[PDB]
């Protein structure tokens, strides 16, 4: 159809569609990501969505999570050998973590959410503004027993830090991930919780 295909102009269109397409169709557009990986004219951008495209509906996909997340897994390892984003892929590698997790979390949440928070660690270190960072702490913090300091009180914060940071940031060049911005203003109310707050009269 058009004259030529730019490589930012392909990903803005397939993310749009990413955004609003539910996320069992991710599979069908991971393979477009990774198709377009294989073009030499591409960035770890394309690597990032191939692992995120996969990642997201591993959650709701306990039969193979574990299995499907080294593809992606491998495909967030292709990004930081690119020179990516080290933060970015590193959340995406916690969520790979903690889709696999699913299949046993009453099991082997021990390992695995250990795990997931080391690599979000990396993700705080690599981009100490990071909103995702935040918010994957913000909720990690949240499914943590109060043995290990964990809380929904210290999810707080967290959740502050990626709301406050989405408000201070803008999604750039266009293609850029517009996930987690709506889920972070909720987390923030579902981490205060109750919420009566009678107001002023």
């Amino acid at each position: 159809m058009g004259q030529g295909t730019a490589y930012a102009e392909v990903m803005n269109r397939k993310v749009a569609a990413l955004d609003s397409v539910p996320p069992t169709e991710y599979a069908t557009l991971a393979a477009d990501f990774s198709r377009i990986a294989a073009v030499e004219g591409s960035d770890w951008m394309a690597a990032y969505y191939t692992a995120y495209c996969r990642i997201i509906p591993a959650f709701g996909n306990p039969s193979e999570a574990d299995r499907l997340c080294e593809e992606a897994e491998s495909m967030l390892s292709k990004a930081e050998s690119l020179g990516g984003d080290l933060s970015e892929i590193a959340c995406l590698r916690s969520m790979a973590a903690s889709a696999r997790l699913l299949v046993n979390p009453q099991e082997r949440w021990q390992t695995y959410g250990a795990e997931s928070s080391r690599q979000l660690a990396v993700a705080l270190e690599a981009n100490p503004a990071n909103p995702r960072a935040y918010f994957l702490q913000a909720q990690s913090l949240l499914y943590t027993p109060a043995q290990f300091g964990g809380g929904k009180d210290k999810a707080l914060p967290f959740a502050e830090k990626s709301v406050s940071c989405y408000a201070a940031a803008t999604v750039s060049p266009a293609y850029a991930p517009h996930w987690g911005e709506q889920q972070a203003r909720q987390l923030l109310m579902l981490c205060k919780a109750e919420t009566q707050e009678l107001v002023p009269r």
